């Protein structure tokens, strides 16, 4: 399978077995950002879920515990010191999804413990009618980045707990979010700030978890509208976030957003999934699917000797990298 290839390829070339972290970079001198060693975990998850090698499937099942232990190892359970909410919403989603997957409940306690510190001490109505605030350290901004995970993390823990509180805070951040952080049309804005308002700047990762949170929260109560909101912003991903050939950008030179591609592929099979059980806007779906094809064939085509892909599709490092095997991983 495409996918086998890709992550067996990933781990080869940047999976520390001692460390149980993936390296930064081909250098194997740093191991990966904690944030995106959620999203990395993440897509472990998603290979493990994708193969129907059996051999590679209880591989990497063992991997999915071994990038928490790696991680709980450096940084402690306790996550809650990092001042960045997005940090502990990362790692929330991650470990909701974990549980979902091994049923083993320290990942259901740092999931629950960490999304309650985060939505209990940091969702404010005193700036813009709601939202998660970006940090715990000081309040100037909310953010799509903290803002739609939240919601995706909580989803989860109402499909994992049917605690109606879950959906509930899921729908009011959704809610808010689109109000406030979109113009209503599927452009989600990176930020609202208090002094400068809105900042219109749209990137793959926000799109991803505004159509992830979109398409679960259709799953959650069956409203079609939330389906219409994720078309939406699938809609301007694919006809503004994309190069004059149709290959999805590549965004660096900033750290966090060269691999958002990897976030954007993830949520972007859901909707796909979605759309093809469903068969809600049929005409957008072959489009959506054609397209999607497209950016995976050229993914592909993009591997050197080693089966890795640069994140530029149209020294490797593994978040760049992380886009073509999630992408291959749907
Ligand atoms: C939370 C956590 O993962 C931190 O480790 C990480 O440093 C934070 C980074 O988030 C900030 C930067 C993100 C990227 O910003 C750039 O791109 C934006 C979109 O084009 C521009 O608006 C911005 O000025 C800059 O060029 C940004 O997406 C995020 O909202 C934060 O501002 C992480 O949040």
């Amino acid at each position: 399978s495409d996918g086998d290839t890709a992550m067996k390829a990933f781990n080869d070339t940047f999976w520390d077995p001692n460390a149980k972290m993936f390296w930064k970079d081909s250098k194997r001198e740093k191991h990966q950002d904690f944030w995106v060693e959620a999203e990395l975990w993440e897509l472990v998850m998603d290979a493990y879920q994708h193969t129907s090698d059996p051999a590679l499937k209880a591989e990497l099942k063992t991997q999915i515990d071994d990038v928490y232990d790696g991680t709980v190892a450096k940084y402690g359970q306790d996550w809650t010191n990092n001042p960045f909410n997005d940090n502990i919403m990362w790692w929330a989603m991650g470990s909701a999804r974990a549980y979902q997957i091994t049923g083993n409940p320290r990942y259901l306690e740092a999931a629950r413990d960490h999304f309650d510190f985060v939505y209990d001490t940091q969702w404010d109505e005193e700036f813009a009618n709601g939202g998660i605030w970006w940090l715990n350290s000081d309040h100037n901004t909310k953010n799509a980045c903290i803002n739609f995970p939240a919601a995706q993390a909580a989803l989860y823990l109402y499909d994992i707990t049917k605690d109606e509180h879950y959906l509930n805070a899921a729908t009011k951040i959704f809610r808010w979010g689109k109000t406030m952080l979109t113009d209503g049309n599927g452009k989600v804005f990176d930020r609202i700030e208090i002094e400068h308002g809105a900042v219109p700047d749209a990137t793959h990762y926000n799109q991803g978890t505004y159509i992830g949170s979109a398409v679960g929260l259709y799953k959650a109560t069956g409203n079609a509208v939330y389906l219409d909101d994720a078309v939406k912003a699938a809609k301007f991903t694919k006809n503004h976030l994309v190069d004059s050939n149709g290959v999805l950008n590549y965004e660096g030179p900033n750290g966090d957003l060269k691999g958002g591609k990897t976030i954007l592929m993830r949520n972007l099979a859901h909707l796909q999934k979605t759309l093809d059980e469903t068969g809600q806007y049929p005409e957008f779906s072959a489009e959506f699917d054609e397209w999607l094809a497209f950016n995976i064939e050229m993914a592909w085509s993009h591997q050197n000797s080693d089966h890795i892909v640069d994140g530029n599709w149209a020294t490797y490092e593994s978040w760049s990298s992380a886009a073509a095997v999630q992408a291959l991983n749907g």
